[PDB]
């Protein structure tokens, strides 16, 4: 089993207890150097869309390290070369944050944290049929990381929290794991439209829990959309699973790895992306 806030099963263990693949060198998350990586032209802006012809419902559930958002299949797509032709399928949406709003973030950029840090998580559905079949294999998944970052005057509706919906107030103290509740759902495309999304770090990494597979194509947008205090705090009203040390959850981050460390047999590089 694994933690983030117990010794004995927290992140510094994840290489023994999980060799296969956290012992291996494509781990994420990483720095985002901006002065290091490889501006490449090439990259597209992200689209996110949905299939407005699906009407299943979407879930949340505290699963013990995170809230985590649960979308119904077919319903939500990303598209990184223009075309709306569902090479992507989003399965879910979490969440990594801090006890204090200095931290939580997973990725840093240049150095620098965010208070919360959300990712997307979707397979290639241009290879692979279902989630099931993808998160285990090669190339299966491709993750979108959303910085948010607290400002102190700003209406509800220019929040990330319109995009979510306010969660359909779930976010509270009596939300105990393993508990799901249905939910409004997430229009994700408001959400990407808060930040730009042709501005991004993109880099081959890992899952950034057990068994940190290495099969995730990352995105990492460099523009946070923006909450409140008031929102920040919500998540951490959440109670960790009982294999946490620490009842409240809060620093579910994992701790940062390098883009190449020692022991490599073939270098990765970060590369960056900006509008045309
Ligand atoms: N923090 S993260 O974004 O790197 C990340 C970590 C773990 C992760 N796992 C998933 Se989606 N597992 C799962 C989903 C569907 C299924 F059919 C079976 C298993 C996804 C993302
Ligand atoms: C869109 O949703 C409909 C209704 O649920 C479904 O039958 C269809 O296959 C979905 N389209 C895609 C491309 O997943
Ligand atoms: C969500 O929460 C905020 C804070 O209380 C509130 O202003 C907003 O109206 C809520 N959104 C709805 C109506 O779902
Ligand atoms: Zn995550």
């Amino acid at each position: 089993e694994w933690s983030y806030t117990n010794i004995l099963t927290g992140p510094e263990t994840w290489h023994e207890h999980y060799k296969n693949m956290c012992s291996g060198y494509y781990q994420s998350p990483i720095d985002l150097k901006t002065d290091i990586s490889t501006l490449d032209l090439k990259l597209k802006t992200v689209i996110i869309y949905r299939n407005t012809s699906s009407t299943e419902t979407t879930t949340i559930q505290n699963n013990g390290h995170s809230a985590e958002v649960k979308f119904p299949r077919n319903t939500w797509f990303i598209s990184f070369d223009g075309i709306l032709d569902y090479k992507y399928e989003i399965i879910q949406m979490h969440f990594h944050w801090g006890n204090t709003d200095d931290r939580g973030s997973e990725h840093t950029i240049d150095g620098f944290r965010f208070p919360l840090e959300g990712h997307i998580v979707s397979f290639r559905r241009q290879m692979y049929s279902s989630p099931s079949e993808a998160i285990g294999r090669p190339g299966g998944l491709a993750v979108l990381g959303i910085m948010h970052q607290i400002v102190e005057s700003i209406k509800y509706e220019q929040t990330a929290f319109k995009a979510y919906n306010n969660f359909s107030g779930v976010l509270n103290s009596q939300f105990v794991p393993p508990n799901n509740s249905t939910i409004d759902d997430i229009n994700l495309a408001l959400l990407l439209s808060l930040l730009n999304p042709s501005r991004y770090f993109r880099y081959l990494g890992s899952l950034t829990t057990p068994p940190c597979t290495e099969n995730v194509l990352w995105t990492v947008f460099i523009d946070p959309v923006l909450i409140t205090r008031e929102q920040i705090n919500l998540f951490r009203n959440l109670p960790y699973g009982s294999n946490e040390k620490q009842t409240r959850m809060g620093d579910n981050f994992r701790p940062i790895q390098l883009l190449n460390p020692i022991d490599t047999l073939a270098s990765r590089t970060l590369y960056r992306a900006t509008a045309r």
